[PDB]
DNA sequence: TGTTTTGATAAG
DNA sequence: ATCTTATCAAAAAC
């Protein structure tokens, strides 16, 4: 199996960024991961909260 | 001639 | 004119 594109530290970190209005397009670049991958790990439905 | 996640992309 | 979601070929590592 392929390796996850993001460890735990990055997740909650990205998680917090997304709850500040940071565009997923921005955080894909900074962390080097696909935008679509950001929607899977952090659905927009689980952030509005 | 053989599992797990990524990420482009169409669809809503 | 975006934002999101669901999908799925294929990469990546075994």
């Amino acid at each position: 199996g392929r390796p996850r594109a993001i460890n735990k530290h990055e997740q909650e970190q990205i998680s917090r960024l997304l709850e500040k209005g940071h565009p997923r397009q921005q955080l894909a670049i900074i962390f080097g991961i696909g935008v679509s991958t950001l929607y899977r790990y952090f659905p927009a439905s689980s952030i509005k909260k």
